[PDB]
Formats: structure tokens, C-alpha cells, sequence
């Protein structure tokens, strides 16, 4: 319902403000540390410039022994200090009303169906969807034997990869999925070409080699 | 402790600074990643609250929303919990084997005291490091002075306790920002003074302390005590 989604949106907005509070806290700690590190840097610089004269000074041996024995431990404790508990506690609480996998897949199938209903191409929809997003949609289709959508979305994922989008997915796996889905469509020509793309990328790929031969076969027997 | 040992310590400390700087870089990269994420998301969810019906119209906005909440916030969570400090802490931990310890710090402090005696220097000249024919310009903090006073105190050296607590208190008086309260140093000071025998000074300082903190139990006891023995003197 509209209301459930509305509450989700509000929750996420609050999570963002809380997140920004965490960021602010961490930045303040880092600036304290940065200033500290600046002081130490000027210090150590002057000492390394002339270590003998440095340990001439009667105060310097004491100050050095103190910094090393005491101050660096204070510094250590500040570095290790956890700034994240408020945000994590809060997020932990909000997760109670979060969606699950089934909600996510469901929302995805809904995306496919809207794609059909409004006659939209994957690029226009994607422009935002990431390569990984497209790939996921492709796999959602794939699990239900909807190879038309599997095909369209793996194609989009691959296209985004080609435009040089940085992503966690390699062209090879998506080429595998794609060529498989296309073969299942019946476009053996396309499937063959894509298989050849895959082999150009990973030449040792077992199924792609086997499929190069097998596709050439059934194509011959057509 | 030799020139060479000090030199090795100094180089190690220089390297630890480099390591800490690397830590700073790592943390900044982490935070900037997070800020950009939150920036992007803030744009989304703001536009969404403006018209939530129109926003979750798209199965796209809805799909991205469900995914962000079920998966991506867990990724952000993992990034938040991610320790950027391991390299620095590991290196510092390793170097600490060849660090000075407590005895070395006390040792260096007493060494400083004996040097003060030997060259007849007042605590101010030493503390401000303004020294003739010496190039490096180090200075002691009120807190440093306090520590020297306490090192003296531990050895029943009330002469140095008195001098160095007086220097600390004096630096506090200029309003040097510091971690020490005048009251603790006044405690030490007045006690050391009395141990030397200057009952008037100890009494006056006890009164300064109480003037600062009137509920200070021990100071109260000391006030009655001093006034008594002063009267029966």
C-alpha cells in the first residue's frame, strides 16, 4: 500500500540524517587526530633533522620518553575509539520493519511487468539502474524461465559494462547467461556470436567452447 | 641511555607518524565514500518525501527502494563497522617492544632534576626552553611540570616537588590550557612546602586550594591542623 511505502521512505530519510550525524562525529574525531599528527610531524621532523642536538636538550629526553610511553597510548585510544554505535543501534532497530528477499524479488517482477505494460526499452528504464541491478533483474527472469526478460536485462547489463561503468560483475558471466537465454529464444546466430565474444574474453571457458561446436552443429542441421 | 638508542627511537617515531598519516588517508577515503553515498541517497529520499505516491509509482523507484533497504544498507553497515586502523595499530604494537617504559620515563625525569641542580637553573628557564647556545626550542607543559613535581614527590624529594609544582601552577596562572586542575597541584605543593617546614606558606596555599574548592575534605583537615599547630607554636 501507499502508506507502507510512505513509512518506509520516511524511515530511510531518518536513517540518512542519523548517518550524517555519524559522519559528522567521525570527521570531528579525524580532525582532532589530524591536528595531533601535525604536531607530532613537526616534532619528529625537528628531531630527525639533528638527533644529536635533539638529545642534547635536557628536556627532550624526558619529553621523548613521555611521548613514546604515554602520549602515543592516548593517541592509540583515540584512533580505536568507536564512533558508530548510535547509528548502528538505530539502523539495527529500523531493520525490524525492513523488507526481505521476497519483497525484493517481488518488487523486481513488478519492474518487469511494468516494462511490458508500457512498452519501454531497457536502456530508457536503466537511465538509475546499475550493471549489477540489470544482472539481478536478468537472474530474476532466469529463475522463472522468462528468457525474453533474461535476455533483455543481461543485454542491458552488458551494454553498461561496455560503456565502461565500474561494476562488480564481469562480462563473462553475463555473456554466459545472455547466450544461454538467446539460444533458448532460438536466435542461434546471435547465441553463436555471443559465445564467440565470451571465448574472446575467456578462451578456456568450458561450456562456451562446447557450445561453439554444438551451436555450429545444430545450425548445420537446421 | 645513549645517543644511538635515542636516534633509533626518534626514527621509529618518525615512521609511526608516517603510518598514522596513512591511517588518516584510509579513514578519509572511507568517510568520503560514505558521504557520497549518503549525498546521493539524500537526494533520492528528499525528492521521494515530496510526493511518495508519485515516487513509488515507478516499479523502478520501488525496486531500488526494496533493494537499498534489504541489501545495500547492510553493505553500508559493513563499511561503517570497517576498521581502517589495523595497519597503524599493528605497527605501533610491534614497535612498542623497543619503546621506553615507566622506569625509563621516571629515570629521564630524575635526570632532568639532577641537571637542574648541577647547572643551578630555575624552573622557568628550563620550562620555557629559552636557553643560550642551544638550537632546539622545546618546552615543558604545565602537565609536564606537574609530572616532574610528582616524580620528586615519589622520592620524598620535596625540594623539587615544591619547585616544579610552583612552575606548573604558574603556567596554569597564565591560563595555559591544560588537563590539570590547580587544586591537585595545590595539594601537592602545600604538602611539600609543609614537609620542608614553611607552615605559613603551606597554610596560605591550603587556603588557596579551599578558596578554589571549599568542600575539599583533606584540605579542610589540613587547615584545622595547621592553624592548631601554628597557634600552639
Amino acid at each position: 500500500s501507499i502508506g507502507q511505502m510512505t513509512d518506509l521512505i520516511h524511515t530511510e530519510k531518518d536513517l540518512v540524517t542519523s548517518l550524517k550525524d555519524y559522519i559528522k562525529a567521525e570527521e570531528d574525531k579525524l580532525e582532532q587526530i589530524k591536528k595531533w599528527a601535525e604536531k607530532l610531524d613537526r616534532l619528529t621532523s625537528t628531531a630527525t633533522k639533528d638527533p644529536e642536538g635533539f638529545v642534547g636538550h635536557p628536556v627532550n629526553a624526558f619529553k621523548l620518553m613521555k611521548r613514546l610511553n604515554t602520549e602515543w597510548s592516548e593517541l592509540e585510544n583515540l584512533v580505536l575509539k568507536d564512533m558508530s554505535d548510535g547509528f548502528i543501534s538505530n539502523l539495527t532497530i529500523q531493520r525490524q520493519y525492513f523488507p526481505n528477499d521476497e519483497d525484493q524479488v517481488g518488487a523486481a517482477k513488478a519492474l518487469l511487468r511494468l516494462q511490458d505494460t508500457y512498452n519501454l526499452d531497457t536502456d530508457t528504464i536503466s537511465k538509475f539502474l546499475t550493471a549489477e541491478d540489470c544482472f539481478e533483474l536478468g537472474k530474476v527472469a532466469y529463475t522463472e524461465a522468462d528468457y525474453y526478460h533474461t535476455e533483455l536485462w543481461m543485454e542491458q547489463a552488458l551494454r553498461q559494462l561496455d560503456e565502461g561503468e565500474i561494476s562488480t560483475i564481469d562480462k563473462v558471466s553475463v555473456l554466459d547467461y545472455l547466450s544461454y537465454a538467446v539460444y533458448q529464444q532460438g536466435d542461434l546466430d546471435k547465441a553463436l556470436l555471443l559465445t564467440k565474444k565470451l571465448l574472446e574474453l575467456d578462451p578456456e571457458h568450458q561450456r562456451a567452447n562446447g557450445n561453439l561446436k554444438y551451436f555450429e552443429y545444430i545450425m548445420a542441421k537446421e
